């Protein structure tokens, strides 16, 4: 019946849904409209989840996981998974298959086993709101997840019993729910998305024409080096220095003191968005041969923002990238969206009001917009929310070379994403034993006149006439925008395959031009394509 929306964070999740025209945000049985992405495995054999993990988490270091979303989707060899292995207080492993994994009292578990455990209990809040059964979703993930982030998410979706209808992007998720006020259409505006696992900036078209709002990402990209985690570090490494220099004791070696040491850090850097001063206080942090030892370190704010002012600058130039790619000025951004809990950070407020040269909109809920935008996407599958359409086309016509050089083209400019076609293709010499398939992206005939997005060989081909072999091409744009070529011959079953990312940006400006450069050219374009037509299409070696 009802499809909920939910933000998976790093940190926190939430969950929504449409009530009729207008989302509800749930609250959980404690009464908080969000839950914290935290499980743990205890002694006496129960599986907690949320606000009762996190408050066990400093008793119970090993056995309570968070932040599995670092972990969901990649290789255990993963450069960030090593990265993860020695800050985290519990067992990461490798599969037998090489992917990352964990260990928890001798069960080797899956992130997504342990993701699904979070995504359980946003449905049953909602299945307790509602009063009956729920078994949809729309899910989030950061818009720089890959096939197998997203993939692994929509596994952690079914291992929590849900039909997961729609993966989107965070960023978008968060514009929709801002495009439910009114006065919305026919602006940009820019998502700055600066969570608990990584920062993501998206610049977002929402456009109105003949009563259809249309959201289309012109740019995206981000750094998960970012993070609130990380400024979390930064306070850390304050706090341990200090109290050496205080008492030349060195924290780093006891396991309890910093897990303790962690979640003080995080509440003092929290209170400090409030606050310009206070007091992290943590009796009985370590104790050594004269007896027990206590920690008392006031941190001021300004002592904060010296800590953290490197990382809130690097977050500028992934703006500025996201412009560029964008095709894009500061002057064309209508308006600002802070989407995140480390964006309550006053400085990092007001450098993103310096950058351009407007005030955020405070009308969106940086906790909430996520959940909300899900639950937006869940409505319009439904047939609940009108009028509203997320908008993914290829920019331009995507094909291979083929004898000649000419490009064919397999997927048309402007085609809704996802699709798939498929065309069949033979060999352009006798006995011919490889084809080179040369995937292209532009609108001219010549290939040499397009870009070149990648290339690979299929071999194996059994000697027969040119023309003969049935090489089957196929291109598969998925929702994540990542394209799929395939090459089969189909009477001797090898294939061969390669992936493609999705571009970091949509330059109209620049789409434009290369549209009407190509439609200046059409008649030459049309002329060389035909005098080499004069020879199913053919694949050089
Ligand atoms: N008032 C505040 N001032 C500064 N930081 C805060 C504040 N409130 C929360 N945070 C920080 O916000 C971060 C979590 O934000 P959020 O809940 O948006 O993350 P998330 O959506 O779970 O993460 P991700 O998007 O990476 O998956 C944490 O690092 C937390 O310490
Ligand atoms: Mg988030």
């Amino acid at each position: 019946g009802k499809i909920i929306g939910i933000d998976l964070g790093t940190t926190n999740s939430c969950v929504a849904i449409m009530d009729g025209t207008t989302p509800r945000v749930l609250e959980n049985a404690e009464g908080d409209r969000t839950t914290p992405s935290i499980i743990a495995y205890t002694q006496d054999g129960e599986t907690l989840v949320g606000q009762p993990a996190k408050r066990q988490a400093v008793t119970n270091p090993q056995n309570t996981l968070f932040a599995i979303k670092r972990l969901i989707g990649r290789r255990f060899q993963d450069e960030e998974v090593q990265r993860d292995v020695s800050i985290m207080p519990f067992k990461i492993i490798a599969a037998d298959n090489g992917d990352a994994w964990v260990e928890v009292k001798g069960q080797k578990m899956a992130p997504p086993q342990i993701s699904a455990e979070v995504l359980k209990k946003m449905k049953k809040t909602a299945e307790d709101y509602l009063g009956e059964p729920v078994t949809e979703a729309v899910i989030t993930v950061p818009a720089y997840f890959n096939d197998a982030q997203r993939q692994a998410t929509k596994d952690a979706g079914r291992i929590a019993g849900l039909e997961v209808k729609c993966i989107i992007n965070e960023p978008t998720a968060a514009a929709l729910a801002y495009g439910l006020d009114k006065g919305t259409g026919n602006r940009t505006i820019a998502v700055y998305d600066l969570g608990g696992g990584a920062f993501d900036i998206s610049i977002i078209e929402i456009d109105e024409v003949d009563g259809e709002k249309t959201f289309e990402v012109l740019a995206t990209n981000g750094d998960t080096h970012l993070g609130g985690e990380d400024f979390d570090s930064r306070l850390i490494n304050y706090l341990v220095e200090e109290f050496k220099k205080d008492q030349g004791i060195d924290l780093r070696n006891d396991p309890l003191a910093m897990q303790r040491l962690k979640e003080a850090a995080e509440k003092a850097k929290i209170e400090l968005s409030s606050a310009q001063q206070t007091d992290v206080n943590l009796p009985y942090i370590t104790a050594d041969a004269t007896g027990p030892k206590h920690m008392n370190i006031k941190v001021t704010r300004a002592k904060l923002e010296s800590l953290v002012e490197d990382l809130v600058n690097r977050s500028i130039e992934p703006l500025k990238v996201a412009l560029q790619d964008a095709g894009l000025s500061v002057s064309d951004i209508d308006d600002v969206i802070l989407v995140g809990g480390q964006t309550r950070m006053p400085m990092v407020q007001k450098k993103v009001a310096e950058f351009f040269g407007k005030e955020p909109r405070k009308d969106v809920n940086p906790d909430e917009a996520v959940a909300i935008g899900a639950a937006v996407q869940g409505g319009v599958l439904t047939g609940d929310v009108k009028d509203v359409l997320l908008l993914d086309v290829t920019p331009l016509s995507l094909g291979i070379e083929t004898m000649g050089g000419v490009m064919t083209t397999l997927i048309a400019k402007n085609t809704t994403i996802p699709t798939k076609h498929s065309q069949v293709f033979s060999t352009a010499e006798d006995n011919q034993s490889a084809v080179t398939i040369h995937v292209l992206q532009g609108e001219r005939k010549r290939a040499a006149d397009n870009k070149s997005l990648g290339q690979f060989n299929l071999d194996g081909i059994n000697p027969a006439p040119r023309g003969m072999p049935q090489i089957e091409v196929t291109f598969d744009i998925d929702c994540d925008g990542i394209l799929h070529v395939s090459a089969k011959d189909k009477n001797s079953g090898k294939e061969q395959k390669i992936t493609i990312k999705a571009s970091s940006g949509l330059n109209e400006d620049e789409i434009q031009k290369m549209v009407r450069d190509a439609e200046a050219n059409a008649e030459a374009d049309r002329k060389f394509e035909e005098l080499v037509q004069t020879r199913r299409l053919l694949l050089t070696g």
